[PDB]
């Protein structure tokens, strides 16, 4: 097979340079509408504590 | 006891130094976890009015 008992599985991978066949799937990336950032200035900030 | 103008009803009490028997219980005292404190400093004090 084989040759290294217990004999093991053999699979042959491709070179990165050439595939050139395998499932090319177009991937639609989707994330919900309306991201927004808002800055929250403090009220009752003081020099010793703030919240 | 029924010695008064209108008969009155009797009961007995025990002197403090001896009951010595009456039903006792154990009273566990439940108070929500996580008491906190915080100084809220005045959002926009002044010399005239602060708040």
């Amino acid at each position: 097979m084989s040759n290294s008992a217990i004999p093991l599985n053999v699979v042959a991978v491709q070179e990165p340079r050439l595939e050139l066949n395998n499932e090319r799937t177009w991937v639609v990336v989707k994330g919900g509408q309306q991201v927004t950032y808002y800055p929250f200035p403090s009220t009752s900030f003081s020099s010793n504590q703030f919240n």
